[PDB]
């Protein structure tokens, strides 16, 4: 038993709601959320954006080091930091960005990096101003995915079409 409330179960370990995933992980402080992270740690909307202004940047302070350090992600890569206030860490994965031209079939390696932590609370990567179809995010999350993944929907009328379309 674990302290995620009000989840749709979509599959054996995937569950989806309708919420904002900042203030859902304000509430549960989940061991792991993951942001919709590009390979500068450049968290500057969206997801990033929000996570990150929710940490009152420090988030960004953390992330410009590690980036001093390491030099960028792979797209399709990760790296986990401290989750700050709002969960113990934060995964930061790159999922391919659309409106940059990245290649989509880098889709199913971002989520490969759901599978080192054993419960995470996601976005759908690549979707929103990454310019994927969510409905294509949310197949190879549950067609990748192997642990247990806690998917937060911002946008309403896109959780609704993500459910009932959901095969
Ligand atoms: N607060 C906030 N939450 C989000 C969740 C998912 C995608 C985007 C966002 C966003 O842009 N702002």
């Amino acid at each position: 038993v674990n302290s995620f409330s009000g989840y749709l179960k979509l599959t054996d370990n995937v569950y989806i709601k309708n919420a904002d995933i900042v203030e859902e992980a304000k509430k549960v402080k989940p061991t792991v959320v993951v942001n919709a992270a590009n390979v500068y740690l450049k968290h500057g909307g969206g997801v990033a954006g929000a996570l990150n202004k929710a940490t009152n940047n420090a988030m960004q302070v953390e992330s410009d080091d590690y980036i001093a350090t390491n030099g960028p992600l792979k797209v399709g890569g990760s790296c986990v930091l401290s989750g700050h206030n709002l969960a113990k860490h934060c995964l930061h994965v790159v999922g391919p960005n659309v409106n940059k031209g990245e290649d989509i079939q880098l889709l199913k390696s971002a989520y490969e990096n759901f599978n080192q932590h054993e419960v995470l609370l996601a976005p759908l990567l690549s979707a929103g101003i990454f310019g994927a179809d969510p409905i294509h995010s949310l197949r190879v999350c549950v067609d990748t995915v192997r642990t247990n993944v806690y998917l937060a929907v911002f946008d309403k009328n896109l959780y609704d079409k993500l459910v009932s379309s959901f095969l």
